[PDB]
Order: structure tokens, then C-alpha cells, then sequence
């Protein structure tokens, strides 16, 4: 078995400390051992982000316009915790594809079917004005050619929606497959427990004070490092069982899990970190069908 | 008379303290006093912004490039001062149309005539590569929807071109021709003296530091704030006599470019700043043929 001691596990993508040289072979390996795991991996990383923007009081009073949330399953959970919490939020869901109809039948939320193009985008501002938006984009084309065009899109969603936070859905062009360099918006690389084994897929997530949006140069020397960074987390970190950790599952993704969900707010009070965790992970994976 | 006393002049847009409905009847106003005003302009904002990056040391092995350059008689004045001064500077002047012959036949001056698009924003990148780059943007094509695309282009250049440097050309459109709030990068907002009489005209100017790029967004608030500040500055204070300006012209204009002067570098060591600034702007009068 592969054991280890770990303190906390990587949240972000710059607290990676080591890398490894990328493996070909590792595209034909089992890439999810849990049913519905893409929608564990949004909402655990959508939790994290919206419970972080009611920490800074941001959040209650916000219309949040998903983009890219079809079929959006895991969003009827975010969508009851913050209601069932008192917090006060609108939610614009918008895709081409459609929605689970779960979401249906709830005055707080808003399902669109439409693929957005910046001219939409525009119509969607001047009607929401005037409240304040958060973004969520997960929005699916691929090449190298389809991801600077979803990024680009992406920018541009900032620039017309003028979201008071944002969370991008955020993976870096292959070194090999290099095109040109390009600018994504400056935010936290948040890494992604129950991301598939050998993703590097992250979500930046950023908050816009002012009336300055800062952005980032990416080229094809950060696309080595990612590549090598992410491929060290995933083969190696991710393959851990974290022994020190004393939960029902000390694999390193719930390990990773529990340091997400230790940040989110319960109605209930419980005695410890560890009873409050539990509860949560327990009641994310009844919802989701997942054993 | 209209007398004053000033300690300093409005170096940057910040600075502008008072404002003005702005009056139409002001655009049939005598727009120039001085022959080649506009070349006048041009010199001492660009000797402004290029001798800061000396003094930050930024200048020494760039080249800057300049688009919009034609047809740049001044710029030769400028060439020369740097090239006087031990300064290694390569230049490379883009415009569609034809330069002042003055500037052939330098080994350090490239004159190109071309109509600058995104792509060939990308070759000359790829073709300057390694070399340090100092963009200066001038290039015009106004309505609101001329303007938006020049803004539009100026930012793409600082993205392929990657500068250390730049200084862009900036008036906001004016609020009742507005037509869409946008981003301009993040730079100091340099007022210019001997612009035209009731120009809304000034320079950013930046310096890029790290791989990130910040912007900043304009809006119709904006806009009316701009005209208004802008107004005051042109109708008010570039029609004061500054009286307790001791030098052979007291003109607000001459007071503000005594300010800009005085930051300039010469071989030459004079016993006082108002001797410095007597000769450097003897010498570009002189130079440019303005009595
Ligand atoms: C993680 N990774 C994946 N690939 C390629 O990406 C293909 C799809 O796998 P994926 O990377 O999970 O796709 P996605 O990012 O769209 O979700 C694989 O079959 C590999 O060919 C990769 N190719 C390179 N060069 N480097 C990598 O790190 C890498
Ligand atoms: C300074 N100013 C100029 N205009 C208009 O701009 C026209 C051209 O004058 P300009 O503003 O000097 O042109 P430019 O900015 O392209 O160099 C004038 O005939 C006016 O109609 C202006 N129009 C408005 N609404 N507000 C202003 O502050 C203003
Ligand atoms: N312009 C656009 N507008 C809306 N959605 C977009 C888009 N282009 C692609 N997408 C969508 O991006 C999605 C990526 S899959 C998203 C999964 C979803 N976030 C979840 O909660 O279940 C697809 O449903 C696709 O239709
Ligand atoms: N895409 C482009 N590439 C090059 N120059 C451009 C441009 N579009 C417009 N311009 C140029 O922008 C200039 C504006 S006038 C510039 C005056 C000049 N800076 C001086 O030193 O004399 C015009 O000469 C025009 O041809």
C-alpha cells in the first residue's frame, strides 16, 4: 500500500513542489473510479468558491450567471445549501444543452437554453442591471485552437458581465500542441479533488475590487511546468493514502475534500471540524447517488 | 491680463482639480498658435516619457517601436538626443505612410510603410526577438467606433509585442457619443502641453513589470468626468499668465513644459535648472523651425 504523513494537502497549483516528466501511457489509464465524479469535482469546487465570497460578504444579494452548467445536477445541491442558509441569490443558468429537471420549479433560479456570443452576453448584462453578478463558467467546445477560443470567450464574459467574482474553468495547452502565448485573468489556480486521474485541470477563481482587471501572460514554458507540476500531483500526490489523516477515507482526495469542506458554513453546530466534514461529505454523496 | 501664480502645473489628469460644463461653441476656436504644434507636442511627451525609462534604466538596448510614427520629423530631434547621449537604441518606425526624409540613412532608424495588423504585429515580434521593446502608439484612423477599434489594436500590441514600455494615445470618447464601456491599460494619464487648444488628448503611459497586464475599464461616468476636467484645464488654467514664473514666456503651456524639460538628460552641465531648460528648448524650437 502507499503510505504517507501529510500536513495539509496542495490547494493551489503554486504550493506544488515537485514535478514530473509527463507519461503518454497515462492516457489510457483509468480516469474515474467514482459514478458521477464530474459532478463531485463542481461541487466541491464550487462550494469552496461561493463560501468563500459570503466569508468576505460578497455573495448574499448576487444573481451568480452559470455558464456552460447543463446538465447541472450538482448545482441543485450549491443552489439549497445557500437558500437553506439564509443567503439571499439569483442563479441564471445558460447552456444549449439541457438542464436536469431538477432545477426546475424554483422562482431563485433562472434555466436559459442559448449558447452565448458576446452580443448576449451584452442583452443578459443590460437585464440584470442593476445587480451584482458572480461568474461561473465551465463552458465546453479539444485543440488548442478550441481552448484559446473558450478563453478568449471567457475574458470577454468578464468584460461585459463586470462580475464582482469569477471562477474560470482553467487548463493550460499542452507544450507540444503550443499555439501562441495568451492572457487569462490573474485569480487562484484552485486544484480539484476528484478531477480525472491525470487532469490538469484547475479553476481560477478571482475577486474584482475596483475598476482594474488584471490579467496574465501564458506561454509555453508555464505550459511545461504545468504539464510536469500536474503530472507529479496526479501520478504521485493523488496516489497517496494519507495515514495521520483519521477519517472513514484517508485517500489523498478526501483528504484534499475534507480541507475544502472544513471552510463551509452549517446551519447545524457540531463539536468538531472532523463531525462537521463527515456530515457534509455524507450528505454531498446522497445526493449525488454516489456510494 | 490673465496673470497667476503657480507652483507647479498639472503634470497628470489625476491632478486637474477643478471642472467645466463642457461649451460647443468652443470646437470653432483657434485650435494652434504655433507652426508644427503638433510635432512640438509630440517631442516633449515622448522626450518626457523616454528619458523616465532612462532614469529607470529601461532605455539602454531596447528598441522602440513606434507606430503612427509618420511623418515623424520630431523623432528625428529625439534620435539624436539619446544617440548624443550614449544611449544604444534601435528604432523602428511603422506607418502606412511616407516619413520625413530627415530620418533616412541612420543605421539605428528603421522606417517601414505598412498598414500594422495583429498578424504583422506577430512577425515583427517574432523577428525582434530577443531584443527588449519600447512601444509608442500614435496611430489614428474620428468617430466613437474609430476610436474603440484604435484602443482595440493599442491593446493587442502591447499582448503580441510584449513591451517593457509604451506610451499610447488616449482621449475618451465624449459622453453623448458613447457607445460601449471598454478596458486601456493601466498607466499614468500625462497631460500634454501645446496640445491643441480644446483637445481632450493625453498619453499612458506604463511600464510593465512582471508578466501580468493590468487594465482598467471606462465608462460613460468616466467620459463625462474626462470632458469635464479636460475642459476646465483648456478653457481655465492653459489661458493663465503664471506670473511668478520667471523665464522669457510665462504661458501656462511654457510653464508646464518648463516641468517636462527639466526632467531631460544633457552632456552639457549647467549652473541652474531654468539655464538646462532655456537650452533644451532653444534647441528644439530651433530644431523644429518655430520662431
Ligand atoms: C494530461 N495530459 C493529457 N494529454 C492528452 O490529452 C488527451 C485527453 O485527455 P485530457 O487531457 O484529460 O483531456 P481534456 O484536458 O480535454 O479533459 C489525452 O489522450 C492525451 O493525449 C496530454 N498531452 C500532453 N502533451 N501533456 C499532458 O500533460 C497531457
Ligand atoms: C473637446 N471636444 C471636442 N468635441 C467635438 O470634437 C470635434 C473635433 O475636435 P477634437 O475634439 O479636437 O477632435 P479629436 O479629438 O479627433 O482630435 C469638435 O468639432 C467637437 O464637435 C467635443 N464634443 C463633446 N461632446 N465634448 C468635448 O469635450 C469635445
Ligand atoms: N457559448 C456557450 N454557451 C453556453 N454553454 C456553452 C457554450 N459553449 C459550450 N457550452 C456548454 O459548456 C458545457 C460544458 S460541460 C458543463 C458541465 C456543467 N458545468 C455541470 O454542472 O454539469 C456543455 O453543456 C456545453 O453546451
Ligand atoms: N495600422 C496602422 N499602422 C501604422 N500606422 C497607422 C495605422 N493606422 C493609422 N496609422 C497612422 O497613424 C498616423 C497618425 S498621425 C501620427 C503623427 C506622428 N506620430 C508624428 O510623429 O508625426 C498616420 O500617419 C496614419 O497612417
Amino acid at each position: 500500500m502507499d503510505v504517507v504523513s501529510l500536513d495539509k494537502p496542495f490547494m493551489y497549483f503554486e504550493e506544488i513542489d515537485n514535478e514530473l516528466d509527463y507519461e503518454p501511457e497515462s492516457a489510457n489509464e483509468v480516469a474515474k473510479k467514482l459514478p458521477y465524479q464530474g459532478q463531485l469535482k463542481l461541487l466541491l469546487g464550487e462550494l469552496f468558491f461561493l463560501s468563500k465570497l459570503q466569508r468576505h460578504g460578497i455573495l448574499d444579494g448576487a444573481t451568480v450567471v452559470y455558464i456552460g452548467s447543463a446538465p447541472g445536477t450538482h448545482i441543485r445541491y450549491l443552489r439549497d445549501h445557500f437558500y437553506n442558509l439564509g443567503v439571499i441569490i439569483k442563479w441564471m443558468l445558460i447552456d444549449g444543452r439541457h438542464h436536469d429537471p431538477i432545477l426546475n420549479g424554483l422562482r431563485d433560479v433562472t434555466l436559459v437554453t442559448r449558447f452565448v456570443d458576446e452580443e448576449y452576453l451584452r442583452s443578459i448584462k443590460k437585464q440584470l442591471h442593476p445587480s451584482k453578478i458572480i461568474l461561473i463558467s465551465d463552458v465546453r467546445s479539444p485543440s488548442t485552437a478550441d481552448l484559446l477560443s473558450n478563453y478568449a470567450l471567457q475574458n470577454v464574459m468578464i468584460s461585459i458581465l463586470n462580475p464582482v467574482a469569477s471562477s474560470l474553468k482553467w487548463r493550460c495547452p499542452f507544450p507540444d500542441q503550443w499555439i501562441k502565448d495568451f492572457y487569462i485573468p490573474h485569480g487562484n489556480k484552485m486544484l480539484q479533488p476528484f478531477a480525472p486521474s491525470y487532469s490538469a485541470e484547475m479553476r481560477l477563481l478571482s475577486i474584482y475590487t475596483g475598476e482594474n482587471m488584471r490579467l496574465t501572460r501564458v506561454t509555453k514554458s508555464d505550459a511545461v511546468n504545468y504539464e510536469k507540476k500536474m503530472y507529479y500531483l496526479n501520478k504521485i500526490v493523488r496516489n497517496k493514502v494519507v495515514v495521520n489523516f483519521d477519517y472513514p477515507n484517508q485517500e489523498y482526495d478526501y483528504f484534499h475534500m475534507y480541507f475544502m469542506l472544513r471552510t463551509v458554513y452549517c446551519n447545524k453546530t457540531f463539536p468538531t471540524t472532523k463531525a462537521k466534514v463527515l456530515f457534509l461529505q455524507q450528505s454531498i454523496f446522497r445526493f449525488l447517488n454516489i456510494p
